[PDB]
């Protein structure tokens, strides 16, 4: 049983380390930092949005990985 509780703030960890599982998950290489990344900064913006604007709940992808359930 993997649960993790963070604060509206804190959620911050939980966006990251989710985006390193599914970037993971797939298998992508290690290779530098690229230019088109700057444009990826869109998608971001939704999440970003979400959570400034505190209106982020809480969600699980699998029972086995790593959960983060929101505490708000």
């Amino acid at each position: 049983m993997d649960r993790i509780f963070m604060t509206r703030t804190e959620a911050l960890e939980f966006l990251l380390k989710a985006h390193q599982t599914a970037v993971d998950k797939i298998g992508h290489p290690s290779h530098k930092q690229t230019p088109a990344d700057h444009a990826a900064i869109e998608a971001l913006d939704r999440l970003l949005l979400d959570v400034r604007a505190r209106r982020v709940d809480q969600f699980q992808i699998n029972a086995s990985a790593a959960q983060i359930i929101v505490t708000d």
